[PDB]
């Protein structure tokens, strides 16, 4: 009587068993446990919760204490007048929800910086596996808060009145540090609706005006509403009368960023970002996410200043090192420049000896040009175009809506009073392209700065005249401090480091995996426990003791994964966390990450930032690891119970060879 | 920002609202509907509703009134005594359930012949769309019961009791009538669990004793315990131990078969079947569906007599014909004989006419020989013995197993007294292989049939002589009335039949796709009619008004698939039941077909069982029906909806060409 195999019965009974944890917890009783390397307990669990919560209140209290100071005028910024709430209706409903951002018919919003800080549930686990001292210290040195109108306002300050100097860039110059693959390009001579269809974005993140809901529960909305009619105005070179009949459709929001904050600096610092409208977001979305997939990094073309792309898993690591070995003596060959928006890394060669540098732009988003910003996206349209020319009509019209997006949107900051930036220079941060506007301008100060290397400027190699030099030439603030060049180890060797410098938030170690070395992403313990106890997530009234002790799971695997694992102290910490995780807890059915858990949160793993965990059950070892940055990959992720599938089809293991004599 | 494409995301909205059945009904208020086919209105809802409760009472009465009947005695059977309860654990648990099949410590069993029906759902349906007369003549006629002790106790004794003729077969022969091909054999060299997990089974079947609960529930305790225990004793030679210490581990139960029955025959026809302890039949499972996985077919190999493994989709139906054409004259050429189970096919030619045959056989299992069912497991076990070498004791030693269970195999009937088949003859329905065992039995005889022929007495091909012959010689009786030869139509026109003869309950029929023939299964009104009426499921409480409205949807569709859309008003009733079928309930999220809907019940659509329905929310069309018994390309499943995937996610595309000039 064939149906289903019993091999199926056995898999459809798991599936079921899994999502009942009373039941898992009795099925897995003295199940076989591979305990993961960590670190000894410190102190009790009690103990460990009272230090931890200790803290939380003393930064509670601090960033209480911020949160009152007053904050500067915004008399910086170019008032408009109010906007009126979009009237415009999907059928049954309006497409700006009633009782929603609405002050009196004008369009309203409010800023929102909260007291409370953290879950301190992974503090305690800190507590619990590691020196107080330690733990405390670096607990109060940084916070995930909303931060402070006073730092907030500063910080919107400077990225919008600061003086910019415009660079000298051509096509042809953008063609030679940034070279891309044309038949990667996505053809936009097709229709526009499947083309948007086609970009990925956040379906939680915020529609922004006048949808004023997540993207997701506005997707319908803006696709066969406000699109179409946004579509037909373009079209018809009639984009004034739709701005003057709706001005909500064009309508930016002015956010303070929730993120790790130095409590020290709370008061003078809190990253501000522009939501734009989703229609027009995912618009330009269709330019700048295809023009990404066909750009070439630095590893593959060596004339190119392009990191933007750059991923450390897949040997990806060892391709830095055998490109950054390609650097030539100061004055006489070119030197390695990699360019990842803000951040940067630096080759040259003194004397035959390589050196390397990892300087910082402070606030690079207010001294990006208008030049720059629209000499680029005259380069991202002009290579769809040059490749489609049957549509060049169309997507030349939307780059004036991209550059008017990037430097001269009208937004709200808090209540119902529009503004805008007075000069059109300082990159709007959170408009699409974000990334490639600082990565290009990056390049372009960075590609002059080798240009002063060959006339024989090598004072240019030191702190004081760089600084000088990105300043006054281009406006560019390097941070004093940041430019320290290192002698850089050519052949680290098993357990040695490229440099103790730092980029795209990683250090460059040497591994061994099997008789070969492996270059892998690592940090100092300090830096792993930092983000381990400062997790990017406020408070949830919902969210039970069992979810709460999954995330602990969870973030314990990520942090392994971007190579925590690799330090002893941190890989001891995820150890005991992970170890101290209820068997039900780990063989649980859990939605994030497709079922298998949720990824890593670092961005830089894999190019299309796509990180899926093989089993939802299964603890990063380092030998599976290594096996990810190392170009083989021969390896399968360790389950944390072996023989667990069957255990929770309550079977067990047996061998019965039918080869046996009678 | 980066996590999944827009398309994506309308996906997930589509997928959470096909969840809302009062918000799918809204989003497809004003939707366009492509109908179907349908027959006009008849009566009311009231009224289809009135006549439809009026018949089943009838059927209830009737059946009711069949079970109230006195039965024969058990006296024919063996009298074995009573079985010990198995009182072996688990862990938290023992394998035969606590307070349940026990009666003072001994195994008990109660059989059951409840007086429920069917739903009149289905037959409402039919009222309401149909010849009242004609949907009453035809629902009075047949009914889904349970049967009665009468005729499940008569039955049981004519295929328990039955004079056998000993088959005179060896492994040449059935090389000869059941070639297979051994790289289609499955390894059964590397271990036993992996072998076991392979085999396919219902889960909702009852697994036997001592695990009485269904096999998916009982899979756990047959695999890790009792299975590994059985290996044992069987390594070591020492099953008469285990058979002493823990009989319940070799006890089969006697159940009589819910089913489609005659009305008028209730009282002495209700067909019995054994169901063994599971870790018995998964065991010899491993060698059976192999071996059947490997066999060829007659359409595959012209001297092949088997057609278990045929099936009419994908050219199936036309692959028949090409087949039995080649059929030569009697006396001069062999003819084409094709058998599955009880049912054959039989094609001769007389003065160079083709000439079809499609007899019946009375309760074949009483009459298959134990030499042929010893024949029947040597040759499966020899040719997994013959590829893989190196496991040739043990599953001989299985071969064992599998005779015993088809033959000698002790059972309970009713209460708590234990029975056996005194003859070793007669075949022990519901083992493992009943199919194959049935198959080769009636393949031997018609080979038989076949070598006479050529000796010259063409007088069997008359229904006289044919009946005294099978009778005789093979100890087959030949229902009669059902040897009557027709003439085959070898080159049937557009709507013209093979014959009206029946293959596998389906007759084979010509219908027209452009210009080229495509031969598909069809039957008269009156057969699709008793079918849709007569589902085979009872009344269930804990089923929902959208479940039953949903389920009429189904079995529409499956009717029409299997054939029902090649009769006029077979597809005209179909027809009327889908679009009669609420948006909300058609473009519903269904679990059954794995989310893409019930698939059809008849199991000879595909090779493998398997027909899988292209979408949930779609209907079987005269186009895409056609499309599935030909060789080429099946068209698209046609949505009930076309705009569905659409208004579904609250989305109406529009075009908007980037290649337009700008003012
Ligand atoms: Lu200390
Ligand atoms: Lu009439």
């Amino acid at each position: 009587p064939t149906r289903l195999s019993l091999e199926a019965m056995l898999a459809e009974r798991a599936m079921v068993a899994r999502q009942d944890l009373a039941g898992l917890k009795r099925k897995l009783a003295g199940a076989d446990r591979v305990l993961a390397p960590q670190s000894p307990e410190q102190c009790g669990r009690e103990s460990a919760q009272a230090q931890a919560r200790s803290v939380t209140s003393e930064l509670k209290s601090a960033v209480k204490e911020a949160q009152g100071l007053e904050h500067q005028t915004l008399d910086f910024l170019e008032q408009l007048g109010e906007y009126p709430v979009c009237g415009i209706l999907h059928g049954d409903h309006p497409v700006h929800p009633s009782g929603t951002h609405n002050n009196n018919g004008k369009v309203s919003v409010k800023r929102q910086f909260a007291a409370g800080v953290n879950t301190s549930d992974a503090l305690t686990c800190a507590f619990r596996f590691e020196d107080s001292d330690l733990v405390r210290e670096t607990a109060l040195k940084t916070t995930y808060t909303d931060g402070t109108w006073a730092g907030f306002v500063q910080r919107l300050k400077m990225q919008t009145t600061r003086k910019c100097v415009q660079e000298k860039v051509s096509r042809k110059l953008l063609k030679q540090l940034f070279p891309y693959d044309p038949q990667k390009l996505v053809d936009v001579s097709g229709e526009l609706s499947e083309l948007v269809l086609g970009i990925k974005t956040n379906a939680i993140a915020s529609a922004g005006p006048p949808y004023w809901r997540t993207k997701r529960d506005a997707l319908p909305d803006m696709l066969d509403c406000v699109l179409p009619l946004l579509y037909d105005h373009i079209v018809r070179k009639d984009l004034t009368t739709l701005r003057n009949k709706h001005p909500e459709l064009f309508l930016a929001e002015c956010k303070n960023k929730t993120d790790r904050y130095e409590v020290e600096s709370l008061g003078e610092k809190t990253r501000p970002y522009f939501s734009h409208p989703f229609h027009l977001s995912a618009l330009v979305s269709v330019l700048s996410q295809s023009f990404s997939g066909a750009l070439k990094i630095m590893t593959e073309d060596s004339t190119s200043f392009n990191a933007y792309g750059f991923s450390w898993t897949n040997g990806g690591a060892e391709d830095l090192a055998i490109w950054a070995r390609q650097a030539g003596e100061a004055g006489k060959k070119p030197p390695r420049i990699a360019c990842y928006g803000d951040d940067t890394d630096i080759y040259y060669r003194k004397d035959g000896k390589l050196y390397r540098i990892c300087p910082d732009f402070k606030q690079m988003d207010g001294s990006v040009d208008a030049t720059t910003i629209e000499a680029v996206v005259d380069y991202v349209v002009d290579a769809h175009v040059k490749q489609y020319p049957t549509a060049r009509q169309f997507w030349e019209e939307v780059g004036k809506l991209w550059v008017e997006m990037a430097t001269q949107s009208p937004f709200l900051i808090d209540g119902t009073k529009v503004y805008r930036k007075m000069q059109k220079d300082g990159l709007m941060t959170g408009v699409v392209g974000t990334t490639l506007f600082d990565t290009v301008k990056s390049a372009l100060a960075y590609n002059d700065w080798a240009d002063q290397l060959m006339f024989g400027s090598l004072n240019l190699l030191e702190e004081k005249y760089a600084i000088e030099f990105f300043k006054n030439k281009h406006g560019l603030v390097i941070k004093e401090g940041t430019w320290k060049p290192a002698l850089v180890n050519e052949d680290p060797g098993f357990g040695e480091l490229w440099t103790e410098q730092k980029f795209l938030g990683l250090q460059l170690k040497v591994v061994r995996r099997e008789n070969e070395k492996v270059y892998v992403p690592n940090l100092p313990f300090e830096d792993w426990l930092t983000m381990w106890v400062t997790p990017r997530s406020k408070y949830r009234s919902k969210e039970t003791e069992t979810m709460r002790e999954r995330t602990l799971f969870d973030r314990a695997r990520g942090l392994l994964v971007t190579g925590a694992v690799f330090d002893e102290r941190a890989r001891g910490l995820m150890g005991a966390v992970i170890n101290s995780t209820a068997p039900e807890v780990v063989c649980m059915r859990v939605q994030e990450g497709g079922g298998r858990g949720a990824p890593p949160a670092y961005a830089f793993l894999t190019r299309d930032g796509v990180f899926e965990f093989p089993i939802s059950d299964g603890y990063p070892s380092y030998d599976w690891v290594v096996s990810l940055y190392s170009r083989d990959h021969p390896c399968d992720m360790p389950r944390v119970f072996p023989e667990a599938a069957t255990l929770i089809a309550s079977y067990r293991k047996q061998v019965m060879d039918t080869r046996v004599v009678i």
